[PDB]
């Protein structure tokens, strides 16, 4: 059964639902993005009316071959009636096609759910700044002060550097980045990019990134892995038995890989600076943990919600202890009585 911070009262509407059956009630079933806790249920047999992104719609298309008569994309920064209810969507700044949602309630309550986010200070002059936010719906993934990272384009220079830097002392090597869902594209496109090659990947992630409406797509990846010196693999391949074997494919044209794993956050970060980070090393094979976020650090999340001043906030990441709740409870406290709401 649907538990009580996926539905959206006062509506026939709920958000990320799709694994509960027939949800009592239900007239339109929102999606956030294309990550799997979140469509987890939807299929090619599923009959009611489905709310989310133009390429959240191509995913759900191609992918999970959804009918077409049941896929409803809406534009986004545009007031749009669904049911008798007015809603927005809006740029989550987390993977592609993500969106968070504002629903105007026929009572005049206000709601903004957030699915997953990357908060940022571009979202303060959005359509959120127009009115008041009466409950926040919100992805608290990293609601402590120990979750820090550096910035995306901090950590791509990084990735950049190193890519570039290795590829020229040794022409032979070849660059391989872990991936296991959509977001984080930019890691692999901008190594590519700096080395003049396309990213190579098998036929099933090339129909993935074939969904995603990036311009100038057809000039930057392919299924040809000979012609390629960016490969992609799934991420539970980036360790040195899958990566040795990797290399053994290839036909003897490297003798070398530098691997990237993007993953969150890990605890390597609470004393390691971003520009000090060292791989580990296993012969002619490297790997680089680099920590690539799409949610809020604790700091941007902290400073999006004393801007947007909500009446009150509904957690909807790390909701199943009472010490994880207590403890959100307790920051939440802290940031109305620093701004004064
Ligand atoms: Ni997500």
């Amino acid at each position: 059964t649907c538990p009580f911070y996926k539905k959206i009262p006062g509506t026939g509407f709920t958000v990320d639902a799709f694994q509960y059956g027939v949800v009592e009630g239900c007239t339109a079933y929102f999606l956030t993005h294309f990550h799997s806790d979140h469509y987890a249920g939807l299929s090619k047999h599923f009959t009611f009316p489905v709310y989310c992104s133009e390429i959240t719609g191509n995913l759900l298309k191609n992918k999970l071959h959804v009918q077409e008569q049941y896929i409803h994309p809406l534009p986004l920064d545009t007031e749009c009636i669904v049911n008798g209810v007015k809603v927005v969507l809006l740029d989550a700044n987390h993977c592609p096609g993500a969106v968070m949602i504002l629903f105007y309630l026929p009572n005049g309550t206000v709601i903004l759910h957030t699915g997953d986010f990357r908060a940022d200070p571009s979202m303060e002059r959005s359509l959120l700044a127009d009115q008041k936010v009466h409950m926040l719906y919100l992805d608290t993934t990293y609601c402590s002060p120990e979750y820090t990272f550096p910035s995306q384009q901090e950590v791509i220079r990084f990735a950049i550097n190193t890519a570039f830097e290795a590829v020229t002392l040794n022409p032979h090597a070849l660059v391989v980045c872990g991936t296991y869902s959509i977001g984080k594209e930019k890691v692999f496109l901008a190594i590519a990019d700096v080395l003049g090659s396309k990213v190579g990947m098998s036929q099933e992630k090339y129909k993935t990134l074939q969904c995603l409406n990036i311009p100038e797509i057809n000039s930057l990846i392919t299924t040809d892995m000979c012609s390629s010196l960016v490969h992609l693999l799934p991420m539970m391949q980036i360790n040195f038995k899958g990566l040795q074997s990797h290399l053994k494919k290839c036909g003897g044209k490297y003798n070398q890989i530098l691997a990237f794993r993007p993953t969150g956050w890990t605890h390597s970060n609470k004393f390691t600076r971003i520009a000090d980070v060292i791989p580990q090393t296993k012969g002619n094979i490297s790997i680089y943990g680099i920590p690539y976020s799409e949610h809020s650090s604790y700091l941007e999340m902290k400073r999006f919600v004393q801007w947007l001043k909500p009446q009150k906030i509904i957690p909807t990441v790390n909701v199943g202890t009472w010490k994880s709740r207590s403890t959100m409870e307790k920051y939440f406290r802290e940031w109305k009585l620093e701004a004064g709401y």
